[PDB]
């Protein structure tokens, strides 16, 4: 199961580590993706996941897209986990570098309470240009479901640890 995550609320919990090779480690039930609406997996964690699928993940995103159109930002879909988990949640958070809105960012963190315990990253943080302790906030706010978070950079995970209120 997951192993050396700190314990942050009754509910979440954090480790500085990639998702993909947590993902491979574990091999959990969901691992969600820090999507965009069209499911176009070009970087930061989509990018790595997908990558990891082999572009399996794409292969399938884009059938998802031509059946059914983009999701909303501060939406999700369940689709094939591939190699690292049995499904993956896609999960839109607002980019606030493409002029999203952040109050999305609550909504994006509903589509967790949909599954019992999850693998993933910070919604929004990262390329997606929200403030990551922001983001911390509001996922131990709104998650009320297992969350093993994952935070690539060893540097962020130590403010986000050292500054939780
Ligand atoms: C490999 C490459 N880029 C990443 N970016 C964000 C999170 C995890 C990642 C793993």
């Amino acid at each position: 199961s997951f192993s050396g995550y700190l314990k942050l609320t009754d509910n979440v919990y954090i480790k500085n580590a990639d998702i993909v090779e947590e993902a491979k480690k574990v091999k959990p039930t969901v691992v969600v993706n820090a999507a965009n609406v069209y499911l176009k997996h070009g970087g930061g964690v989509a990018g790595a996941l997908n990558k990891a699928t082999n572009n399996a993940m794409q292969v399938e995103s884009d059938d998802y897209i031509a059946t059914n159109g983009p999701l909303k930002v501060g939406g999700s879909c369940v689709l094939s986990g591939h190699n690292l988990a049995k499904h993956c949640l896609h999960v839109v958070g607002p980019n606030v570098n493409k002029g999203e809105d952040i109050q999305l960012l609550k909504s994006a963190y509903e589509n967790f309470n949909q599954h019992e315990v999850l693998l993933a990253p910070l919604l929004s943080a990262g390329i997606f240009g929200a403030d990551p302790i922001h983001s911390l906030r509001v996922c131990v706010d709104t998650v009320r479901t297992n969350v093993y978070l994952a935070v690539f950079d060893k540097n962020l995970y130590d403010k986000l640890v050292s500054s939780f209120l």
